[PDB]
């Protein structure tokens, strides 16, 4: 199946490489006193898994209560003949009543965009593939030594009375 | 199937985004970065598709006649909540009798590493062939593919990766 392969490549080509280095990058960021005064960055990578596979490029677009703060110090690695392939991650402030409620490294699971592009014009099959992607990735990370309470999957369906920031803050507070 | 999905994601998540900007980046390198006496970097992205899915991280490992020259000027784009996701590509000199015979932007199709890490050698060879077949069909139909991308699919049996790439470079001129 398509989703089986996308989930395994998402682990093998990304999460396997960055999760071992994530604690050290977030720690490096938090150890700068002027960063920490704004607020401590949470110690997990938060991965948004919208089951409708709607992956916008900007999080501020999806919810203005998700505000871009800064980038993590980037990780580099030689891979498949590309010298210094760069792994960049973005830090976001989550607003509640116009005030910062939390700070975290937050992004969409990009492979869902492939499932969406494959079937924008089948919505039932896309929902099945999205669920399979999440289920498979959950099983990989459950068994993987790189996943050590440093990664949180946030799977959701939109009901347009929805708060993405509240969904993230729900998960963020549970980990604290 | 796995390879069908990997091929489509390789187009949608990479080739679709970088191939429209590749001519401008190679032109920028040839006009501003390339040393006065060095041969021009060729105008196409050369993608190595080893059917055994053996994808080393360094090209000098697979053949020492593939020498790293420089990196292209990097491309950035906001994507899936990551601000300024960076697309970096590496330029290689291909040596013949110790001297440069061509220069090109060269890399492996990284998704083959996923097929390798993942189902016997025979099944893996079938998935690699399906990956190549599917990617060929996508690029045949795609407006971003305008003679600016070259797929180099090969089976190793005494084999020269540099000669295989130089064969394709010479066909384009
Ligand atoms: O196994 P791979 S290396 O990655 C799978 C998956 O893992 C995830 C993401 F979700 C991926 O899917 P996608 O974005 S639709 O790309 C599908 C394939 O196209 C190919 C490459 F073959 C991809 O397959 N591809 C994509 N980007 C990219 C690239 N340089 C060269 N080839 C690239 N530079 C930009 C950023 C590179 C590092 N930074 C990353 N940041 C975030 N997520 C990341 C990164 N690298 C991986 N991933």
């Amino acid at each position: 199946s398509v989703a089986h392969g996308l989930a395994w490549s998402y682990y093998i080509g990304y999460l396997r490489l960055i999760l071992p280095e994530l604690q050290a990058r977030i720690r490096t960021y938090n150890q700068h006193y002027n960063n920490l005064l704004r607020g401590a960055v949470s110690q997990r990578l938060y991965i948004l898994l919208p089951l409708d596979c709607g992956v916008p490029d900007n999080l501020s677009m999806a919810d203005p209560n998700i505000r871009f703060l800064d980038k993590l110090p980037q990780q580099t690695g030689d891979r498949a003949g590309i010298k210094d392939r760069v792994y960049s991650n973005s830090i976001y402030e989550l607003l509640e009543n116009g005030q910062r409620a939390g700070t975290c490294v937050l992004e969409y699971a990009t492979p869902l965009q492939t499932l969406f592009a494959m079937s924008q014009y089948s919505r039932e099959d896309r929902l099945e593939q999205a669920k399979l992607f999440c289920r498979t990735l959950e099983d990989i990370l459950a068994d993987a030594p790189e996943s050590q309470n440093n990664c949180r999957l946030i799977a959701y369906q939109e009901p347009s009375s929805f708060s993405l920031s509240q969904e993230v803050l729900r998960h963020l507070r549970q980990e604290e």
